């Protein structure tokens, strides 16, 4: 199934076209991420209508942010690991493939730890913390909408009492010198915010700094970089470790270093 799904549209699709038949997926809650070959195009609707059914969703976008192909509502509710993630799926981003971050996020904090997220969206990085750690979190997202899903999913997960939210941007924080650990997930020339970052920092704070460099540049960046903009504060940074991720070209990584940063 396959088998059902070529019954079906067997009796609608030259046998060509059937061979061309999407092989994979991807879903999220009860939605659904479908490739489509351009050949295809004529009967996306159809096809959408007959794979929403025997894969059991309510809504299927286009792979390919997203193209709704069949259904209308593409807020759902997300599991990984444990975790409950309420989302719009065509507003707001979420790849599993960035599942494993995710899943090193729920390991890396002590019970005793402030986190600060600076980049919070619905909770991607900061959930796993707030219920696997137990650190207490402030989570700060700037779009109002991804923000009123950060919020809920606070509740989904019963850590209302020790993880809270901003809905600012993060040059804006209030705070200095408050947090144990920073989460920077982010990746749009991410080294901009690292003042910010340095300026919310404790003296010792560990920083998960993500960002996208080019592969033509490592392993030099995008530490050096991170290097020379903390240099401009007197702080001193050392790096603790480098993994790779979503490595998606043209010829650019997505990187997330761990980093620790003292105040002199
Ligand atoms: C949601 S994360 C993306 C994580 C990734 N796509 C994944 O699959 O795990 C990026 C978020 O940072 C937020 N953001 C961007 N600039 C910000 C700022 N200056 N202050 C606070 N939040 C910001 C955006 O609203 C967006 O929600």
């Amino acid at each position: 199934i396959k088998p059902r799904i070529r019954e079906i549209l067997s009796k609608e699709l030259p046998e060509e076209l059937v061979k061309l038949l999407p092989k994979r997926w991807v879903r999220i809650g009860d939605v659904l991420l479908l490739p489509l070959r351009p050949e295809l195009e004529p009967y996306k609707h159809r096809i959408a209508e007959v794979y929403a059914e025997v894969l059991g969703v309510k809504t299927v976008l286009r792979k390919g942010d997203y193209e709704l192909l069949y259904g209308s509502d593409t807020v759902t509710v997300h599991v990984e690991n444990g975790i409950k993630y309420k989302l719009d799926v065509a507003k707001i981003m979420f790849s599993p493939a960035n599942v494993k971050e995710r899943v090193r996020m729920a390991k890396v904090a002590k019970p005793d730890e402030l986190v600060v997220d600076m980049f919070a969206g619905i909770g991607h990085l900061s959930l796993p913390i707030a219920v696997y750690g137990k650190a207490k979190v402030i989570a700060i997202e700037k779009d109002p909408y991804t923000f009123k899903f950060l919020v809920e999913n606070i509740h989904l997960n019963k850590v209302e009492d020790r993880m809270s939210a901003y809905n600012m941007d993060n040059r804006d924080f209030p705070g200095e010198n408050i947090a144990d650990r920073i989460l920077m997930g982010y990746v749009v020339r991410t080294h901009e915010f690292i003042p910010k970052a340095l300026s919310i920092a404790k003296d010792g704070a560990i920083i998960h700094y993500h960002n996208t460099v080019p592969e033509k540049l490592m392993p030099r960046e995008p530490f050096e970089t991170f290097k020379r903009i903390t240099k401009e504060y007197g702080y001193d940074v050392e790096k603790l470790n480098e993994l790779k991720i979503k490595r998606y070209a043209p010829g650019v990584w997505h990187v997330v270093l761990d980093l620790r940063v003292f105040k002199s």
